[PDB]
């Protein structure tokens, strides 16, 4: 029934073999689980999306790592309720193109569509339209948790059981298996954006374009970040914002088909410089979606009013010697009831750092002025931080702990992760 497999999260990090459970039959998975909640706790079992994961939320060295992707059944779709109803092995990537016909636009994307919707609830996955949709979980309306026991939870955000609803959204599956979930869809009259696209020259001026207020005109902001040279010059962005054009907007071409989709010498002169100034500065473009959408990935987010320690942080970054060329930097909004979930309103931002010597002792000073500032770090990211960091950066996970020990009182769910960060 099962094969032991050599499972690392996407980073490529820290290895560790599990028997991995890969069928299609809802019934097998079932009973996989009552076969491990009869050997007492064990290594106990952990599910699998598609691994997308930098972390080890998805490992269960020793124990069973059960493959959701063969559950990936879309139920149905209903463009009046916006409901769409599918398994928790589907990927969002194939839930974007089944639904777009009925004119509805998945809430929430992730900077790659090669994600299931267990994984997007379980990490509560954010995008950037963060600050106007929230994150994935926002948008469940139901889903269907195997737990420990056996039997088959049906879970809302509201009512009774909201709370255990609440722990399994960025829960990272230690609640059990999501077999199944009824997502609210965003409507749209198209598959395309219009975006007004703005440059800053410092990280002065990136603050204050994101605090004028004309946050609030888009619905989707995110930016490129200059970690990297020294200031002013420091935090300078490539800013992209906009929302979902109506047909009205598209050109003649297109709007006949709305829903549709399919280094050099001067580089670093100043002719350059007003290269990227110019091509970095637009209004109204219309781009689709994917035109508009060895390394240590870190990602934290702090405060919206601690913005002076963001600075900070920033500075420590340029200057320790660790050069970081992708760096993606917004604004989140608004958080939501999950004790576990990563997002708070604040200053979000995701460095990627060359693996060399002094990077881990680096980093760890960094989680310290992270914590020290009232932020957390992403465990969809993270693989090396501890659990006393952890614990001290989301306050709930007492709260969290407590509904999770009634729901597994005999640690049927387990991960590298959950015993690392002392979840189990
Ligand atoms: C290039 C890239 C860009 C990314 N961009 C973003 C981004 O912009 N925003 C963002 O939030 N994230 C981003 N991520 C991270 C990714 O979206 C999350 O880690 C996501 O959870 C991965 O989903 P997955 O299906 O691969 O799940 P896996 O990585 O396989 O599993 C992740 C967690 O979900 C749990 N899980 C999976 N299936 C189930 C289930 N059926 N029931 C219960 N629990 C389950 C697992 O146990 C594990 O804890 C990015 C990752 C990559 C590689
Ligand atoms: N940071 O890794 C990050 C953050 C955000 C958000 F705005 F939502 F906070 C969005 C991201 C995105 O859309 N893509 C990525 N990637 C970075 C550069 C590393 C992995 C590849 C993708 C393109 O990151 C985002």
């Amino acid at each position: 029934t099962t094969t032991a497999t050599r499972l690392t999260g996407w980073g490529r990090t820290a290895p560790s073999v599990a028997n991995v459970l890969r069928t299609p039959d809802a019934e097998m998975i079932v009973k996989a689980v009552a076969r491990v909640a009869e050997s007492g706790g064990g290594r106990g079992a952990i599910a699998r999306g598609l691994g997308r994961s930098y972390g080890d939320n998805a490992q269960n060295g020793g124990g069973l790592v059960i493959d959701m992707t063969p559950l990936n059944t879309i139920h149905s779709i209903d463009a009046d309720t916006k409901l769409v109803d599918i398994d928790a092995g589907v990927n969002l990537d194939q839930l974007m193109k089944a639904a777009l016909p009925f004119g509805l636009w998945v809430p929430v994307l992730p900077g790659t569509r090669q994600v299931t919707v267990g994984g997007a609830i379980a990490c509560d996955i954010h995008g950037k339209n963060h600050h106007s949709a929230g994150s994935f979980g926002n948008h469940v309306r139901s889903m269907d948790l195997l737990t420990a026991d056996g039997e088959i939870r049906h879970l809302t955000p509201t009512g009774e059981d909201a709370e255990l609803f609440w722990a399994t959204v960025g829960g990272n599956g230690l609640t059990g298996i999501i077999m199944r979930a009824t997502i609210e869809m965003t409507p749209t009259s198209t598959a395309y954006f219009i975006a007004d696209g703005d440059v800053t020259a410092s990280l002065d001026e990136t603050i204050a374009l994101h605090s004028d207020g004309s946050e609030a005109r888009y619905t989707y902001s995110s930016a490129w970040f200059d970690a990297i040279s020294a200031p002013p010059k420091l935090g300078r962005a490539a800013v992209s914002r906009g929302r979902l054009a109506t047909v009205e907007q598209l050109p003649a071409k297109l709007r006949s088909e709305p829903l549709k989709f399919d280094a050099n010498k001067y580089t670093f002169g100043p002719i350059g410089e007003l290269w990227y100034r110019k091509s970095g500065t637009y209004r109204g473009k219309v781009q689709n979606l994917t035109q508009f959408y060895g390394f240590l990935q870190y990602q934290f987010v702090i405060p919206t009013e601690a913005v002076d320690e963001f600075k900070k942080i920033i500075g420590v970054i340029q200057a320790s010697g660790h050069y970081s060329f992708l760096n993606v930097f917004k604004l989140f909004g608004p958080r939501n009831q999950a004790p576990l979930s990563f997002p708070i309103p604040g200053w979000n931002i995701c460095v990627d750092f060359p693996i060399k010597d002094g990077l881990g002792k680096f980093v760890s000073e960094l989680d310290r002025r992270v914590l020290e500032f009232g932020g957390r770090l992403y465990t969809a990211k993270d693989s090396r931080t501890t659990a006393e960091t952890f614990h001290a950066m989301y306050p709930r996970v007492d709260e969290w702990i407590s509904v999770r020990r009634k729901v597994d009182p005999l640690r049927v769910f387990a991960s590298d992760m959950a015993r690392r960060l002392e979840l189990l």
